[PDB]
């Protein structure tokens, strides 16, 4: 086995610490680039300038006000004080706070709000095509040229976004950003995972929770340190050239040689790891007829999970609870403005929630189970964020409260719905239906900006839709058989056997 060649070769020794570290440390701009558009699209209060022509009864009789007093932001007199027109001569934007985002350069205002969720979906829309095509590249490739590759095509894609000279060429290359960094996020816990024993593997993945985590907090001091947006949107990109610089000295993993039909390039690579951990001398008794016998044992389709009806049912459950967790979650964290509080504070708190949730997840999950937990964290997200729709925005530190409690569900939701797909799923198509459901929640993630489209007509349907959705949700995972106590399903004969 591969397990026992990486044993040998010094186990998690000094290379994987080193390498593991590396690849793993771009995750922690994961967020910012996530996210980024809290800071990079902040809506600063704005109104109708005043005609040119006109001087200066002043700025209020030239503003009709609305029902809380405060001066109409789409709306100007014709005449000094009544007669209303549009923002015909442009906007002024009270530059306090934000003094320049890509709301105050485009004027994504008024009837042209939308392009702001529209840039925010096009980058999603490119963190799912990167998912599925530098997935596809990795395999003929290699994991260490690909993540070479993204590291350049994120460092350069931000850039160019931060000199964008119009919104079409920065949500092009917003895109592009996002279609490198999904295979970053992707391409860091394979080739990592490759070059760690089995019972380590676990730890991988929680280390890449920990990891996104802390990039939340990272985005809130940079955000608040540069608050001008090519600068922010810059700042967070020119750090992916260093990556790509240090990126060639990673070493391909040797389980990915030997399945591209490379044992040549399999034993070089060991002998490379044996020599940085130490274990030369176990390095040296390595060859192609060792690495042969070893890997001759270890060396299902997507459309199965439909074709057969036992995997179809739990396909489509698990399907709706990966988008629903994804939809709402990216609906609550990209309306951070929306909350009353400053976003710097609650950029800050949100990064903060992610760490005792996982903790309240892992007590419930291995004492209850994996379906109450599942259950319980979609549908109190649910509730929150319904609560938030219908208590006024006067009550900020009821609402903030309201919305950290239900990012913390939907981090714990995430946090099962991961562990919960694997021990679902027979070991026969595991890995391409935990792919599937992270193909989901990206979905979620696209149509999430969408339906925040919708407060343009209605001001609280977008939150009635993100709470509704995960409580529906709540009610798929009854319809899921609870897998803690059990044996990891192999077959779908074994899917079945469980059932009866």
């Amino acid at each position: 086995a591969f397990n026992d060649l990486l044993k040998q070769v010094g186990g998690v020794g000094r290379f994987q610490l080193i390498q593991v570290t590396m690849v793993v440390a771009p995750l922690l701009l994961m967020a910012s680039h996530n996210t980024l558009q809290n800071f990079t699209a902040a809506i600063p209060p704005h109104h109708c300038r005043p005609p040119a022509n006109a001087n200066l009864g002043g700025l209020e009789a030239w503003l009709p006000l609305d029902k809380q007093g405060q001066p109409e932001s789409c709306l100007r007199f014709t005449s000094p004080q009544r007669v209303t027109e549009p923002c015909i001569d442009g906007w002024v934007y009270d530059n306090s706070t934000f003094p320049s985002t890509i709301v105050t350069e485009w004027n994504l205002v008024c009837s042209h709000r939308a392009f702001r969720q529209l840039a925010q979906s096009l980058y999603m829309v490119g963190v799912l095509l990167g998912a599925m095509v530098f997935g596809y590249l990795a395999d003929r490739l290699g994991r260490r040229k690909v993540l070479i590759l993204n590291y350049l095509q994120t460092a350069v894609s931000g850039t160019c976004a931060a000199y964008a000279p119009n919104y079409t060429v920065y949500c092009v290359f917003r895109l592009l950003s996002g279609m490198s960094l999904a295979s970053i996020a992707i391409n860091c816990m394979t080739l990592n995972v490759e070059w760690m024993p089995i019972h380590t593997r676990a730890y991988v993945g929680t280390l890449i929770g920990y990891v996104y985590s802390l990039g939340q907090f990272l985005l809130a001091g940079i955000a608040y340190a540069v608050p001008h947006w090519r600068h922010l949107q810059l700042v967070v990109s020119v750090p992916f050239f260093i990556a790509f610089i240090y990126s060639w000295f990673f070493i391909e993993s040797a389980r990915w040689y030997s399945s591209s039909g490379r044992l040549d390039l399999t034993l070089r690579a060991l002998q490379r790891v044996a020599r940085i951990n130490g274990k030369q001398e176990e390095g040296a008794k390595l060859s192609i007829e060792v690495l042969r016998t070893s890997l001759q044992k270890e060396l299902a389709s997507a459309m199965e999970l439909l074709r057969c009806p036992t995997l179809r049912h739990l396909f489509l459950c698990l399907s709706m609870l990966w988008f629903a967790t994804s939809f709402a979650y990216y609906g609550l964290v990209m309306d951070l403005q929306g909350f009353g509080v400053s976003m710097y504070l609650i950029q800050v708190i949100f990064g903060a929630v992610d760490l005792p949730a996982k903790f309240v997840c892992f007590l419930v999950i291995n004492s209850m189970g994996r379906r109450p937990a599942q259950m319980a964290s979609l549908l109190l997200a649910g509730i929150c964020i319904l609560v938030n729709g219908i208590i006024p925005k006067s009550h900020t530190i009821i609402r903030t409260s309201l919305a950290v409690l239900g990012k913390g569900c939907l981090a714990s939701s995430f946090n099962c719905i991961f562990l919960y797909t694997g021990e679902l799923y027979p070991t026969v198509i595991r890995q391409t239906g935990l792919g599937m459901g992270s193909t989901m929640a990206r979905v979620g993630s696209i149509v999430s900006p969408l339906v925040s489209m919708t407060a343009e007509f209605y001001p609280s349907m977008p939150l009635f839709i993100f709470g509704a959705v995960p409580v529906v949700a709540s009610a798929v995972t009854a319809l899921l058989p609870e897998t803690l106590g059990q044996p990891l399903p192999d077959t779908v004969q074994d899917l079945k056997s469980r059932s009866r």
